[PDB]
């Protein structure tokens, strides 16, 4: 496909938002595609041409969430641990939303909501999405 894998662990390159409100209160989050009732956060795929993660990280956070805004931190790597190597190597950046759009690539897909902190931890916990929440904990979001 048009997929990027890792040279050394095979991994799938992945890439996406912790997207932030100015006053750093709220993280927006999606419904996932695939379990409707659990809230995740955009990212997805590397593709072969991207130059750079950051390039993959806004084309995801427009295409899932309606999102444009500026990347103000590079929040590193997680992996995911597929149980009983990694298959997915996740390249996260905080991102200050400037515009979220009533219209959509994925808009009649997905639902689309801003959450305090407490609020988000508990939903990455009950999307089974530990790596998404060690992403979430990097950014400057108010724990308060
Ligand atoms: N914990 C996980 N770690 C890594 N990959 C996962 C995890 N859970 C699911 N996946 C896979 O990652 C892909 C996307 O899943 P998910 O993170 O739920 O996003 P989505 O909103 O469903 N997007 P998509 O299904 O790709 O259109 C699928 O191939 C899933 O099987
Ligand atoms: N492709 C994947 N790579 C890595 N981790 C994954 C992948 N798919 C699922 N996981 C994780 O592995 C765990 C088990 O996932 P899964 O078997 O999909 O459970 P489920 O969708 O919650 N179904 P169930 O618990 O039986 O009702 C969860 O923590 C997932 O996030
Ligand atoms: N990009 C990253 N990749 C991996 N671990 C990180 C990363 N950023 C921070 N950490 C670690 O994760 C934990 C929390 O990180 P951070 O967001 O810097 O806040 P903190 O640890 O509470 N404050 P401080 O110890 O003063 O830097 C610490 O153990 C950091 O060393
Ligand atoms: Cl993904
Ligand atoms: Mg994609
Ligand atoms: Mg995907």
């Amino acid at each position: 496909e048009n997929q990027v894998y890792s040279p050394v662990t095979g991994a799938r390159l992945v890439a996406g938002c912790i997207c932030l409100t100015p006053d750093k209160k709220q993280v927006l989050m999606i419904t996932s595609s695939a379990h409707k009732k659990r809230w995740i956060v955009p990212k997805g795929g590397v593709e072969k041409d991207e130059p750079n993660y950051e390039t993959t990280a806004q084309r995801e956070t427009w295409e899932e969430a309606g999102c444009i805004g500026k990347i103000v931190a590079n929040l590193g790597t997680v992996e995911d641990m597929r149980p009983p190597p990694p298959r997915t190597e996740f390249h996260f950046y905080e991102l200050e939303i400037e515009n979220l759009l009533d219209k959509f690539p994925e808009c009649h897909k997905r639902h689309r909501k801003l959450y305090s902190y407490t609020e988000a931890k508990q939903n990455l916990i009950d999307a089974k999405r530990p790596e998404l929440l060690e992403a979430l904990n990097r950014s400057a979001i108010i724990k308060d």
